[PDB]
């Protein structure tokens, strides 16, 4: 097929300073950072993941660093660079509000109808590109959605990405192993009722295994309840066992985007209107010298 001409960038580690720890699991460590690059008068907020030093660890940062890079779009989260340490480690945008997920159970009280809808669109638009891009994600959940502002979400970990979280994945991808892009329509359809639900845990109390006999027999994930008829359709239409009935990610932009113009028809949550998230109009949104900071997504090199 067609040649992967993306360019990696390989990137000093005197061009950036590591300010605090974001997440430290057993992949290793995320960073908060600032890149500061030559001489371009610019500070770029970062989020640097670095590794011990194995063999086999290297080889499976440096896949996920193959796909990172071969994307672009808005709703898809880019490598900037990496920098060949000792450890090795990859440069990526800081998305100031962290995970999906950890916001909509933080928030609770604050989002409102549109921002759920709004939501949805961004990650159906980002899975169309992964689609269009014949990329399939193998891993999406609320928790893989980082919020750069809660106004604009992005989709991340590519660390399954391909040109095991079963409570997610689709019915084919259980029994068979099958993934395919209509696969990620189920996982989809769980990542709209786990914000539907203001980031409840799906098939609570419910072990792994049971799972595949719960969905043979037609049992599914309950109507959330701020959720119409209108909306829980399209998440029960995610979860047919028939791959080619569940909905396109083209379809499910149409779809939310019809909702999203007038959301209060389509979610029923009380203390709509009064509610407020923040935003570039707030007074101090945006530690050291903040003068000379810009974004990564307006910082490109010709
Ligand atoms: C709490 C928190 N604050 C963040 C700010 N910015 C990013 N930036 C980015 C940008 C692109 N991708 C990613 N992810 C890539 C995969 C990792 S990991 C270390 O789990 O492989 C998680 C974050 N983070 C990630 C952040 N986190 C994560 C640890 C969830």
């Amino acid at each position: 097929e067609a040649p992967n001409q993306a360019l990696l960038r390989i990137l000093k580690e005197t061009e950036f300073k590591k300010i605090k720890v974001l997440g430290s699991g057993a992949f290793g460590t995320v960073y908060k950072g600032l890149w500061i690059p030559e001489g371009e008068k610019v500070k770029i907020p970062v989020a640097i993941k670095e590794l011990a030093t194995s063999p086999k660890a290297n080889k499976e940062i440096l896949d996920e660093a193959y796909v990172m890079a071969s994307v672009d779009n808005p709703h898809v989260c880019r490598l900037l660079g990496i920098c060949l340490t000792s450890t090795v480690q990859l440069i990526m945008q800081l998305m100031p509000f962290g995970c999906l997920l950890d916001y909509v159970r933080e928030h609770k009280d604050n989002i409102g109808s549109q921002y759920l809808l709004n939501w949805c669109v961004q990650i159906a638009k980002g899975m169309n590109y992964l689609e269009d891009r014949r990329l399939v994600h193998r891993d999406l959940a609320a928790r893989n959605v980082l919020v750069k502002t809660p106004q604009h979400v992005k989709i991340t970990d590519f660390g399954r990405a391909k040109l095991v979280p079963i409570k997610w994945m689709a019915l084919e991808s259980i029994l068979h192993r099958i993934y395919t892009h209509q696969s990620d329509v189920w996982s989809y359809g769980v990542t709209v009722w786990e914000l539907m639900t203001f980031g409840s845990k799906p098939y609570d109390g419910i072990p792994a295994s049971e799972i595949s006999s719960i969905l043979e027999k037609g049992e599914r994930l309950p109507q959330p309840p701020i959720c119409t008829i209108d909306v829980y359709m399209i998440m029960v239409k995610c979860w047919m066992i028939d791959a080619d009935s569940r909905p396109k990610f083209r379809e499910l932009i149409i779809e939310f985007s019809k909702m999203a113009r007038d959301p209060q028809r389509y979610l029923v949550i009380q203390g709509d209107e009064r509610m407020h998230l923040p935003s570039p109009t707030d007074s101090n949104f945006y530690e050291e010298d903040m003068d000379d900071v810009v974004d990564a997504d307006e910082y490109l090199i010709p």
